[PDB]
């Protein structure tokens, strides 16, 4: 997260990291069995930490719970990234408390106009690297369908949502995929793409996860 804040520890209990021996990708719990994540952050070899602010110190509010099952969208498309949505089903159940929570899947699709929560522990700098420890967030607003085209043009589906700020200076970045957008209380979107992060008129890009409810509970419901 570029231009962000510090959440505050387990202040966003529904904020998975993903660990493949080191932190790759962000996600959220939907349960107390399954996260949704991007499915570019598919890897073989994936434990789920929960409970996490400080990824880099054991601090005594985690569970780490190995991934027995990851499920790829049926349609993703990894070169444009349309349908960039996965889930991770846990070995085992979390225990849910005040600081391992799940978030609701959304009714409604969310509007333009409405400021997110999006979070994670991806790089901070627009230009350059710098990786944080603990967990950043940044509110940022829906963009319109229309604006969202105009910065990409060719390259955003209806599977796909920006959010951010055209002047610059604030946005998700590397790291961050997979992590959640939320808004009114409920996950409308998934950390996908963007050209670099926080470059004037190149907004982040989200996957639309109203889009996806009716294959979330489907595929829950059968494995
Ligand atoms: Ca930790």
């Amino acid at each position: 997260i570029v231009g962000g804040y510090t959440c505050g520890a387990n202040t966003v209990p529904y904020q998975v990291s993903l660990n493949s021996g080191y932190h790759f990708c962000g996600g959220s719990l939907i349960n107390s069995q399954w996260v949704v994540s991007a499915a570019h952050c598919y890897k073989s070899g994936i434990q789920v930490r929960l409970g996490e602010d400080n990824i880099n110190v054991v601090e005594g509010n985690e569970q780490f719970i190995s991934a027995s099952k990851s499920i790829v969208h049926p349609s993703y498309n990894s070169n444009t990234l349309n349908n960039d949505i996965m889930l991770i089903k846990l070995k085992s159940a979390a225990s849910l408390n005040s600081r391992v929570a799940s978030i609701s899947l959304p009714t409604s699709c969310a509007s333009a106009g409405t400021q997110c929560l999006i979070s994670g522990w991806g790089n901070t700098k627009s230009s350059g690297t710098s990786y944080p420890d603990v967990l950043k967030c940044l509110k940022a607003p829906i963009l319109s369908d229309s604006s969202c085209k105009s910065a990409y043009p060719g390259q955003i589906t209806s599977n796909m949502f920006c959010a951010g700020y055209l002047e610059g200076g604030k946005d998700s970045c590397q790291g961050d995929s997979g992590g959640p957008v939320v808004c009114s209380g409920k996950l409308q979107g998934i950390v996908s793409w963007g050209s670099g992060c926080a470059q004037k008129n190149k907004p982040g890009v989200y996957t639309k996860v109203c889009n996806y409810v009716s294959w979330i509970k489907q595929t829950i419901a059968s494995n």
